Parts: structure tokens; C-alpha cells; sequence
């Protein structure tokens, strides 16, 4: 009975739709601008349900008024960036789409919980709340359990450990002002700096680990020549799951921020729990350093906010 | 009988047509997008003529056909930057707005002599070229004059002497990577490192000028809270006057490279004759510092023009 | 030598300053109430002298004290009336605004010749005087050579003409009360009455124009959604050279009448020379039918006047 509406039939999208077949996570509503799209990525995942044994409904399609009663929207619409430019880059272009889509949320399904994707993906979570008329919590970004996951991934491969267990927070923009904090990460339990003390890997190592985790964007587009769609697909499946499984996980995400991290009236990336209900954040005690970092990185998702409302005029 | 049209009736335009008109230079044009504003415009430099005795044509206009026949197109239609902003943040915008203008300018006037002044400066002579279907030496863009007239306003005032006979060369975008060329600098004759040797000025004073003439359009926009005005409208009318009185004027302008400094196929910020026929590039023995950072400026240039059209789809 | 301070650093005043600068007229100060305003179009007017090759000095302040011992102040200090309203609007905030300079010039320096722009503009000259201190010969106000212009403008291109030798007397307030006189009017020395006779305009087409020059300050607003600009500030350069320039030059101005034309004490739209020792007065003989008129509109600056030194408290 639950519907998962997929605005944007690209890589992203297609691979969401994928992952919530795999998990019966609800039928598929798959939508894109483009004609003729949505139906045949449709039906290769019709046949790749067969094989698998999944039998959960899929519809591609053109009109997005079949969104009605969507449960759950994941947004990808609009252009991902190229080798050379920042997520920023795409301020313009991308605003006036989150724009579009946000008015069509609004008429058509005003009770879904909203996942955003579309870059840079902070401020266009913020355009969609603008123009959606949707309640806060019903909106969220995903980007924090991307980037956590690859700061995971480096740590776990200098530590010799499975990654399975390595936990992290990252604080901020889906940008290069992001803010890993290496008091919040954690081997199964055992926080990173136990590592540090037994020699096991450097605060020079973890430095560099950090500046990787924040152009790994980039690089896999200069390496892949296109840009991450697996683990960004994960990452959103796994936010899918806590909304409807009613979970309640602590993830970091784009969410809005109302007086916690000294910041209010902002969707940003931070602390949160997704349940039932939405996306609500958390505020854990930050050390000075740690919140001025946090700060400046809220600052520039503020400045290009503002910027991304000024060129939608 | 010489038509002077302004495609973009803002500030800029404006003084243009006013420094247009007290030198008896042409009729204008004043064309704007907004309703009204071109009309209203006029009406105020028609009763400015009066009182200063000067009796050329003036006409306010939204229909960009009248733009007909033009010997002279300024274009200054496009949104400018704000403070935090830099210019390449327009990009997105101004592209779209310089192409739609250059589609213009091909069916409506294909024999005029092209001002660009549009931010990010190079990068939108890079469009308007691409779309306008004009002789590439009839096109060209502002901005040499204007960061030259910075820097030797600064020297002038270092040395204690009149900025009136100082002059120097600037090459490169519009931006950040300018660079001033001390070789290239005197004073009524006398090169700028004779006032060195004189402990006149040191080195240091001199980098703290560069970086002032770098700053300055962002210093000035901050300050004023509009960008500049005043000098750029005086820079156009200069390179104006050196085509309309086939002057052939040695200036420094975005002008299209074509073997020139290792360059080709770029309109860039660069040093060029202006006469009769339009803007010539001219290239000066630069040494291999010199070059390496031009060089280097010239590839910002590249990659934001690439940008550009990029966006444009 | 000469300084010329331009209290309030709005279009008009940075105009005016680059008219004065054009013409050598003197060392400017700029200044305005808003910090960083005139610092910054102090830069842009520094660059555009070094483009032009004018070498006076440029100097934008928020400190009132630096207006010490200017030959020449003009005064555009106050808000600009928007669409809908009449000058008449601003009295309350204008008012206010115009004693607090009076106070500021009278203790700073009292020797200056003083040219109000303000409006509505005959009541904020009235307001300056009471407040000031100085001479009355020392205080004037342009308007009527704006409106004059206007006229003998619209009179040009009805009678196709060039405007250059087109002159005129207007009486009275800057506002719908008006009076252009028809027998001061002249086409490089024939009476505008030879035109009517010889049939190349019609009383009617007269009246009409002289409808449109009240109304066309008004009308530019609607039309370039802002105030006129380049106009004011050529009619107040004008005023500058004659004053500067010992040209007795006859104009029409808001000056002080004693006597003249059966009113005593007020400033008011009038003829006067001006010269070296100031705006003075020139009565010529007008008819019944004229005096009447120019009385009634004398009598609302009266009115306007009183109101405004009531609203003062």
C-alpha cells in the first residue's frame, strides 16, 4: 500500500527505485520530465523484480500528478555538476527546478516526507521548503550518511577494520566546509582517539582523510566521469526505511535547524533522528572549536541560500 | 547620422549615453527590458542636452528592433553582483541574457562595432561572440581600461604625482588573476622602476597597490552598495571614441586572441589597437614570468567560458 | 583651491560632482549620512577623473566637520518622492532633514554659497534660511532651470527647432503652480508670439505643453521608476560656474524677493542674476493677469512653508 515517488528518472533515482524493490520497501511511482524515460527504466525494473522474486508495483510516467498520495518522495530533478565546477555552480539552474517540483508537491501530495537530493544540496532542501508549504520536518536533505559513510570508509581501510562498525558524525554543508568530528567516531564502540594513542594511525593521517572526504565528490567525477550513484541511492533508501519502519536512527542530515548549533530558520546539514513523524534535529554539547567550524560552514549554506532565492527572481 | 545603442538602460548605460552625449559622439538608443525605464531615461538626458546645449537624438525604447543600423551596441543587460558575491557567480544568468542579446544583435544589426561590459566581463565576450555571428574584431569587452585606471590612480598617489600621464599595462580576466605589468608601467615616459631605484616607492607598495586593483571592484560595491559606475561608463566612452575617430588607440580590452601569447581562440583580457575596423590584438615580448602568469589567467578564463556555455544548456 | 561639498551622495549629488568634475570646477567632498556611501562613488569618480584626465581632489566623508570652508555647497540631503506621492509629501521628513544641515553649515562655514536641491524645493530653501544664518543672497535653489529646460525643450520639437537658442522665463514654485511666460519666451531673440502668428504652433499646443512641463517630473518617475537625475544635476552646475565664474548670468531660481513682484520674505521661484556675491533678484514688468498668477503660487509656498516650520516642532 505504500507509495515512493521518485522525482527524476536518472541514475540516482533509478537505483533508489531498486534498492526499495529489493527491500519491498512500497510500489514505485518513477517520474521525469523527459518522455519516454520513466517507462523503460519501468520496465527493466518490472523484469529485474521477476527475476528477483519482488512484486511490488511500478509505474513510469510523464504526469506528475500520478505523485498523488505518495507516501514518500525522493527528488533528483535537475543537473548534476561536471568536471571542474562546484555543486554551487548549479545555484541557478537547479533553484528554478526545486521551485517547480516544490509548487507541484504543494497541490498534489502535501502529506508526503520529502528526501532532496538535487546540488548543492543544502540550498536547494532550503528552496523546497520555501515554495513546498510543507511542515519542517517533513523535508529533509541526504548527504551526511554519504560523506559519513566515505570518512568511515578511509578510516576503517588506515585502521585495517571492516567498516561495518565505524560510526561517525559530520556536521554542515554537503561541501567543502563540512565538519567531521573525529570526538564522534567510533571502531565498534571504541572512540578514534584510542586509536591515536596506540599509534594505530596519526592526527596527520586522519587530516588528510578528511580533506579526501571532502572532494571525494569530485574525484569520482574526474575518475567515473559522472557523479556517485550507488552509495548516494543507499544512503536515501536508508533514510526511506527509518521514515517508514518508524526507527527513529540518528543519521546527520539536511535538516532544519530552530535554535540548535546556534542556528535557527535554516536547513543544514546536522544531528537528527528520522521516524515516523519526520526528521527532527538533536544538538549534542560541541566543543568551541568544534561549533565555530560548524558556524562557518553554516554561514556559506546561509550566504548561498540567500543567493539561490535572489537568482529565482 | 552615427547611431549609438545602449542594450541596458542601468546605471552604466545611463552615463554612457550621458558622456555620449557631451561629446556630441551619436544619437543614442536607450534600450532596456522594463517597461519604462528607457522612456523615462530619455526624457531626463533630452532636458540634460538642453541645458548644456548639446542636440543630438535621444529615444527610450522596449522594442529591440530599433536597435537597427546601429554603428555602436554598448551591452550592459544582465543582473550585477552583490557583496559576498563574486563575478563568475553571474555566470548562470548573464550567459542566458548575453546569448538572447547576441541572437538579437545578429538579425537586427550584423554591422556594428560590439561593447561588451556584462559580468563576468571575458566570459560573456566569449558568449556574445558564440551566438552573435559577428566578425570576431568587432566585438570586444571593457574592462583593461577601468582595472588600469585603479592601478595608475594608485601609483599616482603614491608617488605624489599627477595620475594624468601615468600609464600601464594590465593583461588577463577581468578578476582576481589581472596582471599588472610593472615593465609596462611610466610615468609621463619614465618607467615605474626608475621611482624604485629613486626610493620613491618599494616593491612592496607596489604589491599592496596590485592587490588593491584586484579588490576594488568588490571594495567599491561594498562600500557604496552599487557597483561601479562612473568609471566604467568613462572607459566605454573611450573605446567608443577610438572606433568612431578611428583613433587606433593602444588600450588593454577583451579582445580575441589568435596566436597571441600562446592563445587562440579566446577573447581575453589583452592588449589591442581600437580604430575604424575594430579591436586588433597586439603582442608585446613578455618575459617567461610574465607570460606563466598570463598564461595562468588566461585558463581561469577558459575553464569559466566552457562553464558558461555549458550552463546555457 | 575652490571646494565644492555635496551634502548627500545620491544620483544627483554624484552627477553634479562628476559635471564639476568635467569642468575643473573645483576639489569635491562628498558627503552623506550612510557610511561608506560617498567613500565608495569617491573611489569610482577617482577612477573616472584618471580615465579623463581631470586631476582634482575626491573626498568622501561621513564627518559633517570636513564641509569646513567650502566656496560652494549643494544640498540633495533627504528623501526622493515615489510614485502617487507630491512633493508636497515630504515636508515632515525633508524639513527635519534640511535644518539639521542649516545647523551644520552655519557653525562649520558660514562664507559658502548655498544651492538647495531638497524638496519639495522652494519650502526646503525657506527652511534652510531660517535655520542657516547666512545671507539670503547666499542661499538659493535650482528648479526653475529645470523646468525651464523642460519647456523650451518640448517647445523646440513642437516648433522644429534645435533647443540650443529656445529660452525662457518660468515663475514660481517647483510644483503645479508654475508660471511660464509666453511673452519671456524666445527663439534665438524672436517672441514666441511671431511663431503663433506665422501659424507653426497654436495656443492651444502651447497650453498642453506647458501642462506636460509641470507634469513631467511626475511623469519620469512613473517612467524610470526613479526621480530624474541628469537634468537637476546640469541646472546646479550651471549655478556653481555662474557663482564661481562671476557671470551674472539670468536665470530663474528660488531666491529671496524683498519687494520684488508684491512679495517680501520668502524664497521663491523668481527671476535673478548670480554672480560672485551670490542669487539676486530682478523684477520685470508683468502684466495683471501674470502678477496674479505668479501670486497665487507664491501665496502656496506661503502656506507650504508656515506648514513646514509648524511640522519642524
Amino acid at each position: 500500500m505504500t507509495k515512493i515517488a521518485l522525482i527524476g528518472s536518472g541514475q540516482i533515482g533509478a537505483i533508489v527505485g531498486e534498492l526499495c524493490l529489493l527491500e519491498n520497501l512500497g510500489d514505485l511511482i518513477l517520474y521525469d520530465v523527459v518522455p519516454g524515460i520513466p517507462q523503460g527504466k519501468a520496465l527493466d525494473l518490472k523484469h529485474f523484480s521477476t527475476i528477483l522474486g519482488v512484486n511490488r508495483n511500478i509505474l513510469g510516467t510523464n504526469q506528475i500528478e500520478d505523485i498523488k498520495d505518495a507516501d514518500i518522495i525522493v527528488i533528483t530533478a535537475g543537473v548534476q555538476r561536471k568536471e571542474g565546477m562546484t555543486r554551487e555552480d548549479l545555484i541557478g539552474v537547479n533553484g528554478k527546478i526545486m521551485k517547480s517540483v516544490a509548487e507541484s508537491v504543494k497541490l498534489h501530495c502535501s502529506k508526503a516526507f520529502v528526501i532532496c537530493v538535487s546540488n548543492p544540496l543544502d540550498i536547494m532542501v532550503n528552496v523546497f521548503h520555501k515554495f513546498s508549504n510543507l511542515p519542517h520536518e517533513k523535508i529533509c536533505g541526504m548527504a551526511g550518511i554519504l560523506d559519513t559513510s566515505r570518512y568511515c570508509s578511509l578510516i576503517a581501510d588506515k585502521l585495517k577494520v571492516s567498516a561495518e562498525d565505524v560510526n561517525a558524525v559530520i556536521l554542515g554543508g554537503h561541501g567543502d566546509l563540512m565538519v567531521p568530528l573525529q570526538r564522534y567516531t567510533s571502531v565498534n564502540g571504541v572512540p578514534l582517539s584510542e586509536f591515536v594513542k596506540k599509534n594505530m594511525i596519526s592526527q596527520n593521517e586522519i587530516q588528510e582523510i578528511i580533506q579526501k572526504t571532502r572532494n571525494m565528490g569530485a574525484e569520482i567525477i574526474k575518475l567515473a566521469k559522472a557523479s556517485a550513484a550507488f552509495a548516494p541511492a543507499a544512503a536515501i533508501t536508508k533514510m526511506i526505511k527509518s521514515y517508514l519502519y518508524n526507527e527513529n536512527n540518528l543519521f546527520t542530515c539536511a535538516v532544519y535547524l530552530n535554535g540548535h548549533y546556534n542556528c535557527s530558520n535554516l536547513f543544514v546539514g546536522s544531528t537528527a533522528k528520522i521516524n515516523n513523524k519526520g526528521a527532527h534535529p538533536v544538538e549534542f554539547p560541541l566543543t568551541k572549536e568544534e561549533q565555530d567550524l560548524y558556524t562557518e560552514s553554516i554561514a556559506s549554506v546561509q550566504s548561498n541560500t540567500q543567493k539561490a532565492f535572489d537568482l529565482i527572481k
